[PDB]
């Protein structure tokens, strides 16, 4: 079947690599092309590729696959610590949206990837239209100003401020990335949306492979979604009640 990274100039494998570092900031296990290597060959190991060392741009797709371009530890923009709502009511509000598709398809996604979230955990979710919000969400040509490279169509997709009082909790989709409602010929809004939405809601990645945000995370809608209540179990202590028989 076609895909754009059999078509696109070999330059695209070290820019690919390039990536993986923003990932944490730094990688100190991407750092030095020895290990760049090494770690590469761990990626298609981790993805279940026949061959580690292989050169075909497959490999090119597991270095690009929908995630966001930035820090996933506490930082962009954050101190080293877990970050946390410090309430179990937050406020949202769709700031903007695409061209491509009708209003619907984020307000109605979003607050359906928040349901998912906030029927396991006690988290109430109030929508605003016009007012302040907690989580101010907008759909974006990345031109306005964040650090990396710009991006287009193409690898990154959302950028995620973790939980924070003003300027935190809040997410940027790219506009310029071919969403889908019913068309099929996009990337999974609902999908990608609910990772995030777990960045603006202050979790993490988890080991475990029955977990939403494992990182091998797709482009089209999965066949057979299921969470982690192990993950989510320490997430129940934070906006849930104690109801232990000798911790309550
Ligand atoms: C008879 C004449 C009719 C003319 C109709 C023109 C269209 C009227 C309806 C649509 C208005 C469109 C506004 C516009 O596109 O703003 C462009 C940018 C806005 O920043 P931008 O990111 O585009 O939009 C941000 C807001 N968002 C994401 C929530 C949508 O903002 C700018 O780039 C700056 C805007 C500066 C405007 C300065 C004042 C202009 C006064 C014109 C008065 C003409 C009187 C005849
Ligand atoms: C007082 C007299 C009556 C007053 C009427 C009401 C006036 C209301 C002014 C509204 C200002 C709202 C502020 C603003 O941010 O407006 C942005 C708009 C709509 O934003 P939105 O719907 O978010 O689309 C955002 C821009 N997009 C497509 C690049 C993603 O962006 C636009 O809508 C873009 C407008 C582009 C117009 C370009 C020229 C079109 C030509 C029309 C004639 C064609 C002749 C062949
Ligand atoms: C010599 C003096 C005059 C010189 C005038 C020259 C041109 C000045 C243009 C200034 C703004 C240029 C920016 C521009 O073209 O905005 C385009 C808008 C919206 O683009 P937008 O949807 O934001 O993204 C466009 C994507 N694209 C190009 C791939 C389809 O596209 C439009 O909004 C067109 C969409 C259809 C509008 C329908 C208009 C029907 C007539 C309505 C009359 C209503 C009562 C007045
Ligand atoms: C830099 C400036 C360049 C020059 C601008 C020249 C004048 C531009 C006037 C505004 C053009 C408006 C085009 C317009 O969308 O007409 C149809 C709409 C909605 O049709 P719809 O298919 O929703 O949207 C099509 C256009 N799209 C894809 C670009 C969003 O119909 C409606 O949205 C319903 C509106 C009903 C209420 C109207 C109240 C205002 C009356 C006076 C409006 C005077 C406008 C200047
Ligand atoms: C009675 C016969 C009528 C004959 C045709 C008249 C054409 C007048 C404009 C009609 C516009 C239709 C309304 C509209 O806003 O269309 C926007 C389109 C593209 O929007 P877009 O969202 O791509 O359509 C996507 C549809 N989707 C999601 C289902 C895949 O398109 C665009 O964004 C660009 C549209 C450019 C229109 C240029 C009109 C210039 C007219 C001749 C002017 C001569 C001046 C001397
Ligand atoms: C001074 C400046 C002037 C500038 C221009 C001002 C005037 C502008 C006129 C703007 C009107 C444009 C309307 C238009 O593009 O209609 C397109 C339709 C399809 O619209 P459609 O895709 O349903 O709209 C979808 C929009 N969505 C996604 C937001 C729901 O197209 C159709 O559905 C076509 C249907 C044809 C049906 C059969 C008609 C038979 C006619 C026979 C006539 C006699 C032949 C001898
Ligand atoms: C006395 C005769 C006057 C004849 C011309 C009157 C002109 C009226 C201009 C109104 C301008 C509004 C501009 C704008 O949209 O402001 C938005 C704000 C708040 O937006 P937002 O907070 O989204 O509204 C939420 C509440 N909602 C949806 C139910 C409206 O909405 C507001 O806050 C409403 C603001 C109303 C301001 C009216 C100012 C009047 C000073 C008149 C001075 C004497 C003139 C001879
Ligand atoms: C004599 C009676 C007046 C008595 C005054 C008594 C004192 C009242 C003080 C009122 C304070 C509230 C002021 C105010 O903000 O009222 C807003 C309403 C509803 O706005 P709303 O739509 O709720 O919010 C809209 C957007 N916004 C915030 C950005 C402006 O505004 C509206 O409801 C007006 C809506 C006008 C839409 C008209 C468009 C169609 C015009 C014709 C178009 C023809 C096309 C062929
Ligand atoms: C007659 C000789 C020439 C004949 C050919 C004309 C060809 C015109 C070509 C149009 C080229 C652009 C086409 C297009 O799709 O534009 C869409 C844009 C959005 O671009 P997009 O990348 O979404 O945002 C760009 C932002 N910018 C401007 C800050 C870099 O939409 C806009 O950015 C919206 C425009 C908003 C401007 C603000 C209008 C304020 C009110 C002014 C009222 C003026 C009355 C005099
Ligand atoms: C009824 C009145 C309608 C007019 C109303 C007023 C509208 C005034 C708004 C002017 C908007 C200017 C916005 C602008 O400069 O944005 C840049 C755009 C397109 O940039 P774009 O191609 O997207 O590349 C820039 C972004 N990039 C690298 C990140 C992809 O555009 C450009 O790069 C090219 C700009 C070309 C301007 C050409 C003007 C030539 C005629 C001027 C008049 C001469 C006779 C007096
Ligand atoms: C003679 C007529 C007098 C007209 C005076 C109008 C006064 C309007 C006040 C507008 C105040 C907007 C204040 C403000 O900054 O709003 C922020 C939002 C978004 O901010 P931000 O997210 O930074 O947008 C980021 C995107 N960027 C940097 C790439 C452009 O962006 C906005 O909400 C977009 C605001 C666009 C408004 C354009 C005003 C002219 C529209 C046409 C009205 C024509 C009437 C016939
Ligand atoms: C009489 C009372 C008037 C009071 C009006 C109040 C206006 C408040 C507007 C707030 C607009 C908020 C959104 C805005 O910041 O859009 C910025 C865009 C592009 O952002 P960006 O591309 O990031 O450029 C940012 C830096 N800047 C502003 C210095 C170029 O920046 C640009 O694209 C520049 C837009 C330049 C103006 C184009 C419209 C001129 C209108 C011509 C009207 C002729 C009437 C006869
Ligand atoms: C007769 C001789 C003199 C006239 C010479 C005219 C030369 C015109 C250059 C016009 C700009 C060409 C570059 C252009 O298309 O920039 C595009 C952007 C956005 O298009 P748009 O589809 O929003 O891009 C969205 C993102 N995308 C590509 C992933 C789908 O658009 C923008 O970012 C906004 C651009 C504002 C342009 C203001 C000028 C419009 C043309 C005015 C001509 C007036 C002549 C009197
Ligand atoms: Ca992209
Ligand atoms: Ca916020
Ligand atoms: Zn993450
Ligand atoms: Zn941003």
């Amino acid at each position: 079947l076609p895909q754009e990274a059999g078509g696109m100039s070999e330059l695209q494998w070290e820019q690919a690599q390039d990536y993986l570092k923003r990932f944490y900031l730094y990688d100190s296990e991407t750092k030095n092309a020895n290990s760049l290597e090494a770690k590469l060959k761990e990626m298609q190991k981790f993805f279940g590729l026949p061959i580690t060392g292989m050169l075909n741009s497959r490999v090119i797709e597991i270095m690009q696959k929908p995630r966001c371009g930035v820090p996933d530890v506490a930082e962009y923009s954050l101190f080293p610590n877990s970050p946390k709502w410090t309430s179990k009511v937050v406020t949202y509000r769709i700031v903007s949206y695409t061209r491509d598709l009708p209003h619907i398809t984020v307000d109605r996604l979003v607050s359906k990837a928040l349901n998912m979230w906030g029927k396991e955990i006690p988290l109430h979710f109030r929508k605003v239209v016009w007012g302040t919000a907690d989580i101010m969400i907008g759909f974006a040509r990345g031109a306005h100003g964040d650090s990396y490279p710009f991006d287009g169509p193409g690898n990154t997709l959302a950028h995620a401020f973790a939980p924070g009082t003003g300027l935190g909790g809040d997410a940027h989709f790219d506009e310029d990335e071919r969403w889908t409602d019913g068309s099929s010929l996009g990337i999974n809004f609902l999908y990608a949306a609910t990772h995030a939405l777990g960045h603006s809601l202050g979790m993490g990645h988890s080991s475990d492979p029955n977990a939403v945000m494992y990182p091998t995370y797709g482009n089209g809608d999965p066949q057979n979604f299921k969470l982690s209540q192990d993950d989510i179990k320490g997430i129940q202590k934070l906006y849930g009640k104690r109801s232990n028989s000798r911790k309550k």
